[PDB]
């Protein structure tokens, strides 16, 4: 499976993802690299790693369906099977969604339902859980709302902020996108026709 990455940031899922498909065993390929934003340190780390990336900023688009379409044509043009959104830091429109439905995955640092949304570390730090998590779901046009594959727990410490509690989280993110990755592009789980998760091995 020929899968693109989408970032905005520092791509240190981008890095986890790019070591685990490289394992004889993966399979799934990252063939491309997408970032909204500019000089981010994840395109760094694609580039070195040998991945072809592509930076597409908003203020070249007049609204939101057309920044997507300029995604997708990259996409096409890469003949991509799977989309990973990893710190990604943009909604993504209906169509679009519509298009790569039971196709993208997301890396979400909270335990899904819990504290949907651009900040879920301070939401857990505010609403005071003593444990929190990360989730890997496939994207649905509600934000946050899409079918679960994987998640894993993570405690958070007496006196955490954002800082410690987000650096603890990252440890179980790195392997459970890897590990969902795998799921999907091996067809061991797919989106299925209800909607609902379906575990085909
Ligand atoms: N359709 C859809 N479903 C999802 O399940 C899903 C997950 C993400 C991944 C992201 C979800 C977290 C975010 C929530 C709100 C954000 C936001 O408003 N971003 C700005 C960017 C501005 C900036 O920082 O430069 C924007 O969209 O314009 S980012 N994007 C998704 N889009
Ligand atoms: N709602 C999306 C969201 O909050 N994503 C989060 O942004 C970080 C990106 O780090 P990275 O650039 O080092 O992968 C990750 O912690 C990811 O879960």
């Amino acid at each position: 499976a020929r899968v693109a990455v989408l970032i905005s940031g520092t791509g240190s899922n981008l890095q986890a993802l790019i070591d685990s498909t490289r394992e004889p065993n993966s399979s799934a390929q990252i063939d491309i690299v997408i970032s909204n934003k500019a000089a981010v340190a994840g395109l760094d780390k694609a580039e070195r790693a040998g991945i072809p990336t592509r930076v597409i900023n908003h203020k070249l688009y007049k609204n939101r369906v057309e920044f997507d379409s300029a995604i997708d044509l990259v996409l096409e043009e890469f003949s991509i099977d799977i989309v990973c959104l990893a710190g990604f830091m943009r909604i993504l429109s209906g169509p679009f969604v519509q298009k790569w439905n039971g196709k993208m995955l997301n890396i979400h640092p909270s335990l899904l339902p819990s504290f949907k949304g651009s900040n879920a570390h301070e939401q857990a730090l505010e609403t005071g859980v003593t444990v929190t998590g990360c989730t890997v779901h496939f994207v649905a046009e509600d934000v946050d709302a899409g079918q679960i594959i994987l998640q894993e727990a993570v405690p958070v410490k007496r006196g955490d902020t954002v800082a410690t509690l987000s650096e603890r989280v990252k440890l179980a993110e790195h392997k459970i996108f890897p590990a969902a990755l795998q799921l999907v592009a091996s067809g061991t789980v797919q989106l299925g026709e209800n909607g609902k998760i379906c575990w085909v091995k």
